[PDB]
């Protein structure tokens, strides 16, 4: 079945060329960090336990030049597993035949090229637009803490051998493409947070050097 | 193989919607650019428009030839970036970038006058392409014109409205000013549509 995807995993390669400003991905997250946040707020203001598992509310983004990855955690409502199988899992999941039937779906709904390659900018799965890999931890006060991962192909979750180490939230951790390099340059990152998070309720922080020899600590962006 | 693959692709790119209308945007956005560039550069080069002092796009119809012609003031392309700048193919069957053209036109020639070299013509069909400089010198001043020979089945976008609703449809948000050579009671001249 090599061949399927061979054709599947290109017609991808072809349509992220098409978004010239993939920087949108972070708005993305970040977004989506907000809404978990918010959920949680929400809850805590009839639920005097709901913050039991960690009392911060906020979204702290790092980078790690070496391994190539982004992260971007978040003290939100979390997701339990059955959340991450299906709201992220089928959401990521457009292997070979899911990639075929929304094309079919949306060759014969009408669904413009435009709607198409929209979709590739909008919500989760934007990631994938700077991203080879997407790897999503996550713990929900109602579960156990757990490792969802994507190739945009497939997707697989077991429970974290670590246990509890988030309290609560989740942190969305990127397998950056070589092009997408620029996302792992700090003055990058801090631009753009600042610019996507005019509007969240909660402090957004980037782990940055501040000088007496160089340390690294969150630095307030928004 | 690629070229399998690609081909396998295409028909599919191709099997859904696409209003081929898209192709106008995508020149007026490439225009638009290249205007920027070029009244970026004047603000440092202060002859920089020297060759064509306007910053415009103007659009032509010759409904006799089966020809449209998209003609801005831009910073233009040397016969070397005619060659270079103008994936790329399937990416036009999005309707997206300079290959979008060729979803209304079976053969496109662009004419370009750069500041740094002398004014050239770039044609091709999609498959081969060709670059001579233009027999008859510079007469862009600095700028480019897209003129394309249009498929019998997009003769449609000949019509004047049509043009001209196209054109306001895309060029809202364009920082130069945008025209077609339209008529009005027989007299004629450019029709700003933004
Ligand atoms: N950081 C997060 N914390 C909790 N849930 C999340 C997080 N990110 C995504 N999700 C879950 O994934 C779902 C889909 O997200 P996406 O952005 O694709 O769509 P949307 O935000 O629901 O609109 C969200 O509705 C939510 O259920
Ligand atoms: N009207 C024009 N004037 C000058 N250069 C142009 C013009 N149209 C196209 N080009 C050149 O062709 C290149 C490719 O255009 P295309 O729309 O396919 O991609 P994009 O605009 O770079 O994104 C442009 O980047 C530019 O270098
Ligand atoms: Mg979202
Ligand atoms: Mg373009």
């Amino acid at each position: 079945f090599a061949f399927q995807a061979e054709v599947n995993r290109m017609m991808k390669l072809i349509i992220n060329s098409l978004y010239k400003n993939k920087e949108i991905f972070l708005r993305e997250l970040i977004s989506n960090a907000s809404d978990a946040l918010d959920k949680i707020r929400l809850i805590s203001l009839t639920d005097e336990n709901a913050l039991a598992g960690n009392e911060e509310l906020t979204v702290k983004i790092k980078c790690d030049k070496e391994k190539n990855l982004l992260h971007v955690t978040d003290t939100g409502v979390g997701m339990t597993r059955e959340e991450l199988v299906k709201n992220l899992g089928t959401i990521a999941k457009s292997g070979t035949s899911e990639f075929l039937n929304k094309m079919t779906e949306a060759q014969e709904d009408g669904q413009s090229t435009s709607e198409l390659i929209g979709q590739f900018g909008v919500g989760f799965y934007s990631a994938f637009l700077v991203a080879d890999k997407v790897i999503v931890t996550s713990k929900h006060n109602n579960d156990t803490q757990h490792i969802w991962e994507s190739d945009s192909n497939e997707f697989s979750v077991i429970a974290d051998p670590r246990g509890n180490t988030l309290g609560r939230g989740t942190t969305i951790t990127l397998v950056l493409k070589e092009e997408a390099s620029d996302y792992l340059e700090l003055d990058t990152i801090k631009n753009l947070v600042k610019k996507y998070s005019q509007f969240i309720n909660f402090p957004i922080y980037v782990w940055s050097s501040k000088t007496g020899k160089t340390v690294w600590d969150w630095e307030l962006m928004n």
